[PDB]
């Protein structure tokens, strides 16, 4: 058997644009996300599937049957998200004393006047609601991360279609030190009503993957599809600044731990000649980031500076990952390889001949031990593997891949990482961003007729290590590779 920490919690991660709507009076229309699924160019060109979110899971109405099914499984953890679009749906005035052409935001002032001016303008009904969500989820025993952005952006911080028409006259997103400034006011103002309920806070979820399928990655289908390096980098020092902004606000209201969570990839090499190339990706994909907000330290104009309004700013790290990058050294750097990792066909086996998901990435659970092990040698931070999960409606592959994943987790806990908890991706099936309905990432399987949940196999696992708290003897095999001979080639 292998047997967790007393401590070490089992549960699950979930997002509010993914799976709140679909039941009475849940619709949130005040979101750069909902125009741009919405969009008929958009549709037309096949960037969006046409599904539409507002035809969801429905937790906004049918959370106590998804924290029911949660208990059940003997889950004690949930990481959630507020929607910031439902809470501050109307324009803030622009403040006054601050200059939109200054590059830096090294400070934003909050206080109790600052936050009661707040709520003048926040919407009671979302906050009692939320409140209602998060009460029933804490009497279930779950103890609780909340996180503070999930991707979507009020509209009136974002038009994501004027922005791809290359209009940038506009609300502009992370491109504007404004949605920086207003994004700690409201991380300050979610902790000043939320603090009794929450156990530990993230500010944010990916902004690595926003910033990168956002510009530069536009075949994804993500807002705002306009294709620039210059912007993706613009994009990508906002987000450092709107993290450590928001850190300083929840830290003015709340003594709680303040964390991120981020989308990681194990880089691997090609060859033995490629583990350059490996520390290459490390440094351009995961470290700079980090470095920033932990050190303090950044490139700003060709010079490595320390910014003491960046530095110390987190309490943990969350990881997220699904899979490897293989890469190799070239003349010039390094590039990625296809027919590995993210770069696979669908339901098939990759150039390695290890099985692929319904998205069309390879089974590498190694990958995970990679990830945790190179983040605590490097900062000695604690962690909670946030995010981990496949899509297979079918449920052929996610024994063994959650198995395996938690597996890979105890390996890194017994190498000394301090791990403290697995967050299954997802409890239940969800809008999955572009590519819609049709990616299920759910221990439980959704009719989007009905709402109703089933339980696949893989939930059934999940009670069994959940209620153990450890891969149990019985169910050891699944820590193995879904055998290929009786899957798609
Ligand atoms: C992480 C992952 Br992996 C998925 C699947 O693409 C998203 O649904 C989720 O919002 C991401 O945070």
């Amino acid at each position: 058997m292998y047997s967790f920490p007393n401590s070490f919690r089992f549960g699950w991660s979930q997002a509010g644009f993914q799976s709140e709507m679909g039941t009475p009076g849940s619709e949130d229309p005040n979101t750069d996300w909902y125009k741009w699924v919405h969009d008929p160019e958009n549709m037309a060109a096949g960037l969006v599937s046409g599904d539409l979110p507002e035809n969801g899971p429905g937790y906004w109405g049918n959370y106590k049957t998804f924290h029911d099914n949660a208990q059940k499984m003997g889950l004690k953890i949930a990481r959630l998200n507020v929607e910031w679009s439902r809470i501050f749906p109307n324009p803030l005035p622009r403040p006054q004393n601050f200059d939109e052409s200054k590059q830096d935001v090294t400070e934003v002032e909050i206080n109790e006047n600052e936050l009661k001016r707040l709520d003048e303008y926040a919407n009671k009904d979302a906050l009692n609601h939320y409140r209602e969500i998060f009460k029933d989820l804490k009497s279930r025993g779950l103890y609780f991360i909340l996180n503070m952005y999930h991707w979507p952006l009020p509209l009136w911080l974002h038009d994501p279609i004027r922005v791809r028409r290359g209009d940038f006259t506009g609300p502009s997103g992370w491109l504007s030190t404004r949605t920086v400034y207003e994004f700690a006011r409201f991380s300050a103002y979610i902790a000043w009503k939320f603090d009794d309920l929450v156990d530990e806070y993230s500010t944010m979820n990916e902004p690595n993957v926003v910033g990168g399928l956002g510009y530069v990655g536009v075949k994804s289908g993500f807002p705002p599809g306009y294709l620039s390096f210059e912007l993706s980098r613009r994009h990508m020092y906002n987000i450092i600044q709107a993290h450590a902004r928001a850190y300083d606000g929840i830290k003015s209201v709340s003594k709680k731990p303040v964390g991120i969570i981020y989308a990681n990839s194990s880089f691997q090499p090609l060859t033995d000649k490629d583990m350059e190339a490996v520390e290459m990706a490390e440094n351009d994909n995961r470290w700079w980031f980090f470095d920033a907000i932990i050190r303090g330290e950044i490139t700003r104009g060709n010079e490595k500076i320390v910014r003491d309004d960046l530095k110390g700013r987190l309490d943990w790290i969350g990881v997220n990952y699904y899979t490897r990058t293989v890469v190799k050294r070239t003349e010039k750097g390094y590039v990625s390889l296809g027919g590995y990792g993210h770069g696979c066909e669908r339901n098939s086996v990759s150039l390695a001949g290890l099985p692929t998901s319904d998205f069309g990435w390879e089974f590498f659970p190694e990958g995970l031990y990679d990830v945790l092990t190179k983040y605590w040698n490097r900062y000695h931070l604690y962690m909670y593997v946030t995010e981990n999960g496949i899509a297979d409606d079918a449920d052929y592959q996610r024994p063994y891949y959650l198995v395996s994943h938690v597996y890979q987790v105890h390996r890194a806990i017994n190498s000394g990482a301090d791990v403290r908890g697995y967050l299954h991706w997802s409890l239940a099936d969800n809008y999955e961003w572009a590519s819609g309905f049709s990616m299920r990432f759910g221990l439980l399987k959704v009719d989007y007729n009905t709402k109703r949940l089933y339980w696949r196999p893989s939930a059934l696992v999940y009670r069994e290590i959940a209620t153990n708290g450890a891969i149990t003897d019985e169910i050891e095999h699944l820590n193995s590779v879904p055998p290929v001979k009786p899957l798609r080639h």
